[PDB]
């Protein structure tokens, strides 16, 4: 393991433990544990390229040397999702990982008719609470939540 610097757009800079073999997906779960912000909230770029988190920190030519810039997103980008309800039946939704979980059930109880205390979401089976932001369930493109009654 080897350190790599990380330069916050308008803040601080710091170093974090990484391996040639990381992704930028680790390297953003690093990053949080270091500064706090959510995976989910974080752009890295290297050299005015934006990072795919599934990028291995090698394969991008980083080394002790390098430098990575980040970026972080107050209002996050849209992704869509696979909301799966009892009936079987999965449909796609757009949601911002930096909203509510509150935002998601109106959603879908605009969309399929329902009152949002008739039903609540799980992911991963993981029950996910209003108050709480998506991102922090981990959601990611195209995975699944289930929506129970």
């Amino acid at each position: 393991a080897w350190d790599l610097k990380v330069k916050m757009l308008g803040g601080n800079d710091f170093l974090v433990s990484v391996t040639n073999s990381m992704t930028v997906s680790e390297l953003k779960k690093q990053i949080a544990q270091k500064i706090g912000v959510p995976a989910f909230q974080q752009r890295l770029a290297h050299q005015t390229a934006v990072l795919q988190d599934g990028l291995t920190l090698s394969s991008l030519g980083l080394g002790p040397s390098s430098t990575v810039m980040l970026v972080v997103q107050n209002s996050s980008e849209p992704l869509s999702i696979l909301v799966r309800n009892e009936r079987g039946h999965s449909n796609i939704y757009e949601v911002f990982l930096t909203q509510t979980v509150d935002t998601l059930k109106k959603k879908v109880s605009q969309r399929e008719q329902v009152h949002e205390d008739q039903f609540w979401l799980s992911f991963e089976g993981r029950p996910m609470e209003d108050k709480e932001l998506l991102g922090e369930y981990g959601l990611k493109p195209q995975c699944t939540v289930i929506k129970h009654l």
